């Protein structure tokens, strides 16, 4: 209920809320129909248009006009955008030469630069390139202050995520909003675009910026704006705000566009109608800046220019239909589209199974446009599996593809031609950063990144204190002039112990053999050297991990390898080596085919055994440091020592092999040798984070001894290649991977292929940041480098795409 019978008259766009039944005035009171009677009438005049001519100057103010071109209209805030250009021979601000912005020059009783986060829907981020020479206003920001060639968004690439993604600095399985369509069990209740549950408080998690701003004593405008709005009326509003007194003046706006990506969907990406809505949103820019100007705030306030993911095409024609492939099609309910997710249809029914449905979806035809996972075994970088509104079944659809159940779900609801929500690393779902102004560097390009560290910027932007969130604080210092916030490293929380030779082999009783018995004051001093750690430099190049929790572990140094031991998990936290270019592969010899020696540094009590892989005729186990790059004959029996080993699935074992056989040496090569710093990851919880010893849900059988859901590789060389990864001078250059520890490989549809066709595809698919592996390990890397602080940070966030 509303009593409607209250009046807007002077409170048009009110910042304030005012509580049910009485009527509102802000920019949402359409969207939640509760305007007061005379809201248009005051609050959405549209006379004479939004812009002055050369007839109204110093006209007689008309309170009916939209905007004012009379002498008084500077002091009342609110002249049309172009008064000054058209009434006082000024020029647009488009047209200035750009000067640096070296300090910031604002107008008396300005407290701190104010942030306009100006939000572009379906903005792609080729328009940037593709389009500017019809967005003069856009491309100024752009070459003027700091662009990113593309923002990499959240999976799904959906509005809603994203949205709540820039805001919060958080991934949708965190904040909730893991689509713009939600089923929630415990409500028992649907969230919709269209509908009123969306409006609900308990949807929406962690805490976005104007929330964030408003605790901390900054005032904020209110972000969102109903469709029927027009935009000129938008600028207008926002304008008028910066032109409050100093106590009541909000110090961080948003304006938000549904274009592109409204014309985006009908037209594709690049149809020849998406020129128009380019021109409409770079004039909208225009007007804000020129707004600016006559309030002498053009070189005071930082404007961010943003989108939330980009478009694809995408028809009618490219759909794959579930009742091609299951029998049972009216037993599930399917969230269709760009991405798919699957849960029964009734509770009440018992003959509904994952196990059979995955199947059914498994590779079946031979072009196959989706693919099936669980959504534990969705790749980590997509972190999206933490929620109870996430289904447990997940099909991620190839990039110009829909998935739907039925083929009268789309004819009976081509109509379009674009669309997004696609994995987040795909080229078409990428979208735009530009940040103009005097916080902002000048003239600056920056690598892309991703948009869940901008909520951490923003803050910075306005001296907040961001909530805790998914960004690394410190990783997008390089865009700022100033305001930098100054990162310190973690604390190491256990160091290690550095065991000697403490133990004799018959003290072991681990069911292992190896054909080592066959046998010098020189060369023997010398392997004792390498045991105690003489070449560490070589192999441990940025410094040992910093373990970040309470646990025991050991330090072990070999001639080839270095690795932290862990007494707890019974094998190695990670695994650190260096390949030269020059290094050469051997093969495992005939004699040491099934060879796993003792180490008499650790007890018994400590280690694997080879007995429990006897036993366990699903598990196998592989090693982390390859064999296959032993520096030697001689180093080559170090590789095989128990606490090189770990627990692998037969089908993961080819995996690995492939890598470490062929794909090492490959990267060695083409980047000039590189580091390689291996482990396991045990993550059972799908959290993203570590489990401790009380969380392992799988050991092989009959022992201690955890299985890891996944292996991780971080691979470090220089930038600049001409020279070798452990004499680099500069910057460094990373990628990693986190690979699901799998017992088929049903993942990959051309698997009983040679390993040339299908692991390479297969790693690349899960790329990693090392700061994920971070969070999975509980490990902090690259602790004594050259390298500053922040450009490490910015190292750790990199992603390694492939496209
Ligand atoms: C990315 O970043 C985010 C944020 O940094 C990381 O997510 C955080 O991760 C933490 C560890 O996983 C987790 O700590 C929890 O906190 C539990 C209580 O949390 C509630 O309150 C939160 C704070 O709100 C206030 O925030 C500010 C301060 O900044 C205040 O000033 C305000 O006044 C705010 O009110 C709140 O954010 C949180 O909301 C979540 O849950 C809601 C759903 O009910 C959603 O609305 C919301 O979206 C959040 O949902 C996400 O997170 C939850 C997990 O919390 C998850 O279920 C969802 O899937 C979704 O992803 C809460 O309302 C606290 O209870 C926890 O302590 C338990 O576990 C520990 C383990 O050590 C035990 O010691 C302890 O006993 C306790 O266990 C008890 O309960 C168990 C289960 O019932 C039981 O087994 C046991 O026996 C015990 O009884 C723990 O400390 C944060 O909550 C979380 N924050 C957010 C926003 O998500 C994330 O990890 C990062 N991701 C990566 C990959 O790095
Ligand atoms: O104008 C906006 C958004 C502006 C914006 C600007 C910057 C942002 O990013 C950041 F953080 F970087 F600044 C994020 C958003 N929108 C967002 C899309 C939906 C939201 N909505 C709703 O009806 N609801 C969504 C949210 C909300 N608040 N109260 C009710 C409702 C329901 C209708 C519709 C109006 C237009
Ligand atoms: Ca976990
Ligand atoms: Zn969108
Ligand atoms: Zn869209």
């Amino acid at each position: 209920w509303t009593a409607t019978s209250g009046s807007c008259k002077g409170r048009c766009f009110e910042l304030q809320e005012v509580g049910p039944p009485d009527c509102r005035c802000d920019n949402l009171c359409k969207s939640y129909s509760s305007c007061c009677h005379d809201f248009d009438e005051l609050c959405l005049k549209t006379a004479r248009g939004w812009e002055c001519t050369k007839d109204r100057c110093g006209e007689v103010r008309n309170e009916e006009n939209a905007c004012h071109c009379s002498e008084d209209c500077l002091s009342r805030g609110d002249c049309c955008t172009n008064y000054q250009v058209v009434c006082k021979g000024e020029s647009h601000w488009v047209d200035d030469d750009c000067e640096e912005i070296k300090v910031p020059e604002c107008p008396a009783g300005f407290v701190r630069p104010p942030l306009i986060i100006f939000s572009v829907d379906g903005f792609r981020a080729s328009y940037m390139k593709k389009g500017s020479k019809v967005m003069p206003n856009i491309e100024k920001l752009r070459s003027c202050g700091t662009h990113a060639p593309y923002m990499r968004p959240v999976y799904p690439t959906k509005t809603f995520p994203n949205l709540y993604t820039l805001a919060t600095g958080l991934y949708p399985e965190s904040h909730g909003i893991v689509g713009n369509s939600m089923y929630d069990p415990v409500f028992d209740a649907s969230f919709h675009l269209r509908g009123r549950e969306k409006f609900n408080h308990r949807w929406w998690g962690g805490q976005p910026l104007w929330i964030t701003a408003t605790k901390q004593g900054v005032r904020a405008g209110t972000f969102f704006w109903s469709v029927s709005i027009p935009h000129e009326r938008r600028i207008l509003t926002i304008l008028q705000w910066l032109s409050l007194p100093d106590n009541e003046r909000p110090s961080v706006y948003a304006f938000y566009s549904e274009q592109p990506d409204f014309s985006g969907h009908k037209y594709g990406p690049f149809g020849p109608e998406m020129t128009n809505p380019l021109r409409e949103i770079d004039k909208t820019v225009g007007q804000l800046m020129d707004g600016l100007k006559q309030l002498r705030l053009h070189r005071c306030v930082n404007v961010i220019f943003v989108g939330d993911h980009g478009m694809e095409d995408v028809t009618c024609d490219r759909t794959e239909f579930l009742s091609n492939y299951l029998t049972n099609v009216d037993d599930i309910t399917l969230v269709p589209g760009t991405l798919g997710r699957i849960r029964a249809k009734s509770i009440n029914n018992s003959k509904y199974d994952p196990k059979t449905i995955i199947a059914a979806l498994t590779c079946k035809k031979p072009d196959q446009h989706f693919k099936p996972y669980m959504k534990q075994h969705l790749p980590k970088r997509l972190h999206y599996a933490n929620n109870r509104r996430i289904e447990d079944i997940h099909l991620l659809v190839d990039r110009r593809w829909h998935v739907a159940r039925k083929p009268l779900d789309v004819y009976k609801k081509c109509f379009f031609q674009g669309d997004h929500g696609f994995d987040n690393k795909v080229n078409s779902m990428q979208t735009v950063f530009v940040g103009y102004g005097p916080t902002f560097k000048y003239r600056t390009k920056v690598p892309p990144f991703e948009n869940i560290e901008l909520y951490n910027v923003m803050c910075d932007l306005l001296g907040l204190k961001p909530a805790p969130n998914n960004g690394t604080h410190g990783s997008l210092n390089h865009l700022l002039r100033t305001n930098t916030f100054r990162p310190t490293m973690p604390d190491e929380v256990s160091r290690p112990n550095y065991p000697g030779i403490m133990y004799l082999q018959s003290e072991f009783d681990l069911g292992c053999t190896c054909d080592d018995k066959v046998e010098n004051k020189l060369e023997e001093l010398n392997k004792r050297l390498h045991t105690k750690g003489s070449t560490k430099e070589r192999h441990l190049l940025y410094g040992r991990p910093a373990v970040l929790y309470r646990t025991s572990y050991d330090i072990l140094y070999h001639t080839d390898f270095e690795s932290g031991y862990s007494e707890i998990f019974l094998m190695p936290l990670w695994t650190s080596y260096t390949i030269s270019k020059q290094a050469e592969v051997s093969s495992i010899p005939e004699h040491l085919t099934n060879c796993v020696r003792p180490d008499v540094r650790v007890s018994p009590g400590f280690s694997q055994n080879c007995l429990a892989y006897k036993n366990d005729k699903q598990m196998s186990y592989g090693f982390l440091f390859p064999p296959y790059l032993s520096s030697s004959p001689e180093a080559k029996y170090d590789a095989f020592l128990v606490t090189n080993m770990v627990p692998m699935y037969p089908a993961f074992k080819r995996v690995w092999a492939y890598f470490q056989r062929v794909l090492v040496k490959k990267y060695a090569s083409e980047r000039n040798g590189v580091n390689v710093i291996s482990g396991p990851i045990f993550d059972y919880n799908y959290d993203g984070l570590r489990d401790t010893e009380d969380e392992i849900k799988q050991y092989v059988e009959g022992s201690s001894i955890p299985v890891p859901t996944h292996y991780y590789s971080i691979i470090t060389s220089c930038l600049d290649f001409t020279q070798p990864a452990d004499k680099c001078d500069g910057p460094l250059s990373v990628s990693s991977f986190i690979l699901p520890h799998r017992p088929d490989n049903d993942e990959s549809c051309n698997s009983s292929e040679d390993e040339s066709k299908w692991v390479e595809e297969l790693m690349k698919m899960h790329t990693a940041r090392v700061r994920d592996i971070e969070h999975l390990t509980g490990l902090d890397f690259y602790r004594k480098t050259s390298r500053s602080y922040s450009e490490i940070l910015t190292l750790k966030t990199y992603l390694h795409t492939y496209e």
